[PDB]
DNA sequence: CCGACCGCGCATCAGC
DNA sequence: GCTGATGCGC
DNA sequence: GTCGG
């Protein structure tokens, strides 16, 4: 939190860019930015400084020198007063709102949650269940409701068919103590690369005990809708959940990927050379000293992988970077 | 100077 | 009605 | 907007 000032300063021009500009590129160079900056464990001076880091530059190494000086961006500060701009990046945060139809409702005088009250006629199924939730949809999940919603998919989904194999991958995976969402990955014998209604029968179940409560889209390997647990108490914020049906012979290689950490997952494609290796989410091989990559292997560990790429076990629960 | 910067499932829209 | 494109989430 | 060829 040494430059939090900073980081925060660049995570609102980041939103900007991406929701207003439609800029997606610089959107992420003030991310991998505010990213680096979040992690130099030194109260930044000045942006000369900042600029010794990666992916920090001179424009935003002047943003900081102005930051540092005044406590403001007056590029920063116009656009938050500025009801059109602000207006499109806030309406965004509705799931189903990007950029694009942001822009479109502020054109027609859609400006807020309550004209998108008075306007359902206009936003299309997903929008309307991101309008409904969107206060829920913001908060995060303690691990102890993870828990109970893990009990809860594991114990449908077996009672379905007990040939099934679930996991719960994302942050909660890696132990930790707080979700956004919850991201299941699923799979089944009967179904390889080479290869029934898999994923919809699950679907069903859960709604049939009620934990699903809407869908935000489904198909025959990826379903995105929303869950909520049971309660005389106040009822549980209704939270995200996404389900993905894998192949068995690339499941292990999806759930070590959706698994990560992220950090993580990028540091063995600076190590899939080093041994070699093509890792993506479902094949993995070594390469060809000139060339194509090969004919991939078998899975059916999960760390089978970094066997063959040269390390020991890693437990998802006790390392990030 | 000058292009690269992730790419994949699904819903929904142009454009026949 | 079909298909390729674009928007969206992540 | 930053990097790298
Ligand atoms: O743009 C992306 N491209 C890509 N190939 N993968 C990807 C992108 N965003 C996310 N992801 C991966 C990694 C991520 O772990 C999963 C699912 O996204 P989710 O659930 O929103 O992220 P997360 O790691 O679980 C979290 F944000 F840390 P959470 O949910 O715990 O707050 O897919
Ligand atoms: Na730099
Ligand atoms: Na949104």
């Amino acid at each position: 939190t040494l430059n939090g000032g900073i980081t925060d300063m660049l995570t609102e021009l980041a939103n900007f860019e991406k929701n207003v500009s439609q800029a997606i590129h610089k959107y992420n160079a003030y991310r991998k930015a505010a990213s680096v900056i979040a992690k130099y464990p030194h109260k930044i001076k000045s942006g000369a400084e900042a600029k010794k880091l990666p992916g920090v530059g001179t424009k935003i190494a002047e943003k900081i020198d102005e930051f540092l000086a005044t406590g403001k961006l007056r590029k920063l500060e116009k656009i938050r007063q500025d009801d059109t701009s602000s207006s499109i990046n806030f309406l965004t945060r509705v799931s189903g709102i990007g950029p694009s139809a942001a822009r479109k409702f502020v054109d027609e005088g859609i400006k807020t949650l309550e004209d998108l009250r008075k306007n359902e006629d206009k936003l299309n199924h997903h929008q309307r269940i991101g309008l409904k939730y969107f206060g829920d949809f913001e908060k995060r999940i303690p691990r102890e409701e993870m828990l109970q919603m893990q009990d809860i998919v594991l114990n449908e989904v077996k009672k379905v068919d007990s040939e099934y194999i679930a996991t719960v991958c994302g942050s909660f995976r890696r132990g930790a103590e707080s979700s956004g969402d919850m991201d299941v990955l699923l799979t089944h014998p009967s179904f390889t690369s080479e290869s029934p209604k898999l994923l919809h029968q699950v679907v069903e179940q859960l709604q049939k005990v009620h934990f699903i409560t809407d869908t935000l889209s489904k198909g025959e390997t990826k379903f995105m809708g929303v869950c909520q647990l049971p309660s005389d108490e106040k009822e549980y914020p209704h939270r995200r959940i996404d389900i993905r049906l894998i192949p068995k012979d690339q499941y292990y290689c999806g759930v070590l990927y959706f698994t990560g950490s992220d950090i993580f997952n990028k540091n063995m494609r600076a190590h899939a050379l080093e041994m070699g290796f093509t890792i993506n989410e479902y094949t993995i091989r070594p390469l060809g000293v000139t060339g194509v990559a090969g004919e991939p292997l078998p899975v059916d560990s999960e760390k089978d992988i970094f066997d063959y790429i040269q390390w020991k076990y890693r437990e998802p629960k006790d390392r990030s970077e």
